[PDB]
C-alpha cells in the first residue's frame, strides 16, 4: 500500500509499505530515499508519537493515509 | 488526455497526461517542455495546491482542466 509523509516543510513524499512494516522499518525507508537517519526522525499519525516496535497496522495506517515528519537532533 | 496550464503571464501550455498520472510526473513534464525545475513550480487546480504523490484523477481533473502554474524559488 502507499502511504505519505508530509514535511513541516510541505514536502510529501511517497513509499510503499505493508501493514506488517514496523515504524523502524519507515524510518529506515526515508533513510534511504531522503537520507535522513533514523535517530532525527519523528512520525507522527492521526495525533499520536509513532513508536519504534509498532507496526503500521497497530496504528491503523492505511492506503494513502499521511503521516507527519518532524526533524530533531 | 490534455489539460492545459496557465501561467500568472498568461501562457497556456498544453500537455497531454493520463488520469494515472501524479503531480511529479506533470512537474517532470513542465520541466521537459520548459526547462523549470520541478522545486521551482507551484500547482493550483480549483482552488487547492496540488501535493506530489497524488495523481490528477484524485482531484479530478479532466479532460482540457486548466491548472495553474506559480514559480517559485
Amino acid at each position: 500500500m502507499q502511504i505519505f509523509v508530509k514535511t513541516l516543510t510541505g514536502k510529501t513524499i511517497t513509499l510503499e509499505v505493508e501493514p506488517s512494516d514496523t515504524i523502524e522499518n519507515v524510518k529506515a525507508k526515508i533513510q534511504d530515499k531522503e537520507g535522513i537517519p533514523p535517530d532525527q526522525q519523528r512520525l507522527i499519525f492521526a495525533g499520536k508519537q509513532l513508536e519504534d516496535g509498532r507496526t503500521l497496522s497497530d496504528y491503523n495506517i492505511q492506503k494513502e493515509s499521511t503521516l507527519h515528519l518532524v526533524l530533531r537532533l
